């Protein structure tokens, strides 16, 4: 139907804005802290710790399937980067500090994303 094409057209323009968001929030970390799944070969016990890891790599793999209904579950998968490491890490690391950043940075970017998400439609 003419109707499910229109809401696949949304769909990826929503996904191309998507896009350039995740980009935008990927340069606030150019340590590349949060680039990559934690690994369970070097932090064995990460799961014991963390519920629902995630990661940049991650959230590129779910943009690239067109995984993301809305920004609302963009935003969820973004702040579980930020959230699970200021539990997982103390506040006097290099990786909790990197956290702080890349939420104060990437605030700015998604204050001004869900007004283009709103204003798009």
């Amino acid at each position: 139907s003419m109707e499910q094409v229109a809401m696949e057209l949304r769909l990826t323009e929503l996904t191309r804005l998507l896009r350039s968001v995740l980009d935008q929030l990927q340069d606030k970390d150019p340590a590349r802290i949060f680039a990559q799944p934690v690994s369970l070969k070097e932090v064995p016990d990460y799961l014991d710790h963390i519920k629902h890891p995630m990661d940049f790599a991650t959230m590129r793999k779910r943009l690239e399937a067109q995984g993301y209904k809305n920004l609302h579950e963009f935003e969820e998968d973004f702040d579980l980067i930020i959230d699970n490491c200021m539990k997982y890490n103390a506040r006097d690391t290099v990786f909790y500090r990197a956290a702080v950043r890349l939420r104060d940075q990437g605030g700015v970017v998604l204050r001004q994303a869900r007004r283009e998400v709103d204003s798009i439609g």
